[PDB]
């Protein structure tokens, strides 16, 4: 579950989460983050479109031990666990560009309300 701890934790720094409520999350992930770069890029990052695409690279490496471990279905429930978590961070990216756009048009509304 290296991938949603990993996730767990961009987010804990995007909420300013307290460091002690990510210890456990940085400790699971600690020793394969040399392995795996994608995960320290995922852990990391800091603005949206870099948390999927670190997200992106990590669903490429558990798609690929899943398909060779075909018979432990473990890999194939994480798998779909991570990409039900992916619509959801896509699902908050598209709230965050919503906003962007809607302060745009806003600025312009008050401007026709008070020549």
């Amino acid at each position: 579950c290296h991938e949603l701890s990993a996730l767990r934790i961009a987010i804990g720094e995007l909420l300013e989460k307290e460091a002690h409520d990510l210890l456990h999350e940085r400790e699971e992930l600690a020793p394969v983050l040399g392995q795996r770069p994608e995960l320290k890029r995922l852990a990391e990052a800091k603005t949206l479109p870099a948390l999927e695409e670190a997200l992106r690279e990590a669903l490429l490496h558990l798609e690929e031990r899943a398909a060779q471990e075909p018979e432990e279905p473990y890999w194939r429930g994480l798998l779909l666990a991570v990409e039900a978590m992916e619509g959801r961070l896509k699902a908050l990216r598209a709230e965050a560009e919503a906003l962007y756009q809607d302060l745009d048009a806003l600025h312009g509304r008050l401007h026709r309300l008070f020549p």
